C-alpha cells in the first residue's frame, strides 16, 4: 500500500509510486527520475498514464519497454494542464532527466515536490521566484550538519588533474570509472576529454547513455573497448580482484590501472579535504573514492528552504525511524526560528 508522502492531496496524482499495484483513485502517475528505488514496479505491461521529462520517457521506452501510448513527456519551465490541474516541471540538478514538480491545486494551495535534488542558488531564479509554496515534499538524504562535501566543479578538477598526471607519467596506464545507475556522467566524460579518448563500455550501458540527450554524444562514447583508454565498469567490479581480472582481458596493452569510485558522502569527509585525498593501492592498481554528490549538502538544503519559506515540510528520505524523523523536525524548526517565517 502507497504511503501518504507519495500522494498529492486534492488531486488524482501520485509521485514515484509504481511498486504498490493499482493505487485507488490515481488517474496520473508522475515519475521524477530514472533511479530504481523510484521507478520500482514499472514494465511493458503498465497501462496507466505516466508523466515525466523527455529524457525519463526515452529511458522508460528503451530500457523498461513501457508502451509509447502511456508515456507523457512534458517540457521543462512550461505551465501544463494535466487532468484539469496546472503543473510545472523544473530541473532538479540530480541525474539526467530528473525534475521537481510544482502543483497548483484547485483550492489555491501550491505544492513543490523536489524528487531527488541538489539545491542550488540558481533555483532562486527559476519559476519558483514568482509565488508562494504552502507545502514542500523534500529530499532529506543529507539533512544533518555532518554531511559536508565539495562542489561538483572541485571534484571534477581533482579527477581530471589526477588522471592527466598519471597517464602522462605512464602512457601504458588504463583509467577505469565505476557506474551502477545514471547520474555522475561528468566524472568519466571530463577524464576522457582531457586524455583525448572516447569512453569504452558495454552495449547495455551505451544504450542507456544514448537515451540522455547529451550534445555530441556520438563523439564521446564507444562500445569498442580496444580503441579507448577510459573504460566503464559496473561499481561492483571496482576492487583489486575485479580490476586484476579486467587488466588480463586487455591483451598486454596496459601495465597499470587507475580507478575512480564516485560515492556519495563517506565519513572520510569529516577529516580530509579533496586536495588531500589518497587512493588505496595494491601493486600496479590504485583506487580513488571521490565524493561526487547529486544530493544537497546540509548547508545547500538549509539555504534553499530558508529562501523558499514553506508553511509545511514533508520529508521523503530517512522517514523509517523515530530518531531520524525527530532529528529532521528539530532542524526544520531551527531554520524557521532563525529566518523568521
Ligand atoms: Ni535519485
Amino acid at each position: 500500500t502507497c504511503p501518504f508522502y507519495k500522494k498529492i492531496p486534492g488531486t488524482g496524482f501520485t509521485v514515484d509510486a509504481f511498486q504498490y499495484g493499482v493505487v485507488e483513485g490515481c488517474t496520473a502517475y508522475f515519475l521524477t527520475h530514472f533511479h530504481s528505488d523510484h521507478y520500482a514496479g514499472l514494465s511493458k505491461h503498465f497501462t496507466f498514464p505516466v508523466y515525466c521529462s523527455e529524457i525519463t520517457g526515452n529511458l522508460l521506452k528503451n530500457k523498461l519497454h513501457v508502451q509509447e501510448q502511456y508515456i507523457h513527456p512534458l517540457p521543462l519551465d512550461t505551465e501544463c494542464i494535466v487532468n484539469g490541474v496546472k503543473v510545472v516541471l523544473l530541473d532538479a540538478n540530480h541525474c539526467p532527466g530528473a525534475v521537481m514538480i510544482l502543483f497548483y491545486l484547485p483550492n489555491g494551495t501550491v505544492i513543490l515536490h523536489t524528487g531527488d535534488f541538489r539545491a542550488d542558488p540558481s533555483m532562486e531564479r527559476s519559476l519558483l521566484a514568482d509565488q508562494k509554496v504552502h507545502m514542500l515534499y523534500l529530499d532529506t538524504t543529507y539533512c544533518s550538519p555532518e554531511y559536508t562535501f565539495p562542489s561538483q566543479q572541485e571534484v571534477i578538477r581533482f579527477a581530471i588533474n589526477t588522471a592527466f598526471e598519471a597517464v602522462t607519467l605512464n602512457p601504458h596506464a588504463l583509467v577505469v570509472c565505476g557506474t551502477y545507475s545514471i547520474g555522475k556522467e561528468k566524472v568519466f566524460l571530463a577524464i576522457a576529454d582531457v586524455l583525448g579518448s572516447k569512453v569504452g563500455m558495454s552495449q547495455e550501458k551505451y544504450k542507456t547513455l544514448q537515451c540522455l540527450n547529451i550534445p555530441e554524444i556520438n563523439s564521446l562514447i564507444t562500445t569498442d573497448m580496444c580503441s579507448s583508454l577510459v573504460h566503464l565498469l559496473p561499481m561492483m567490479q571496482i576492487n583489486f580482484k575485479g580490476l586484476q581480472s579486467h587488466l588480463k582481458k586487455c591483451g598486454g596493452k596496459y601495465n597499470q590501472i587507475l580507478a575512480f569510485r564516485p560515492t556519495g558522502w563517506t565519513h572520510s569527509n569529516k577529516f580530509t579535504r579533496i586536495a588531500d585525498v589518497i587512493p588505496q593501492t595494491k601493486g600496479n592498481i590504485s583506487i580513488y573514492g571521490i565524493p561526487y554528490s547529486e544530493h544537497s549538502s546540509y548547508l545547500e538544503m538549509k539555504r534553499f528552504v530558508q529562501w523558499l519559506k514553506p508553511q509545511k515540510i514533508i520529508p521523503t528520505v530517512n522517514v523509517g525511524t523515530w530518531k531520524s524523523r525527530s532529528t529532521m523536525e528539530k532542524y526544520f524548526r531551527e531554520w524557521k526560528l532563525e529566518a523568521g517565517y
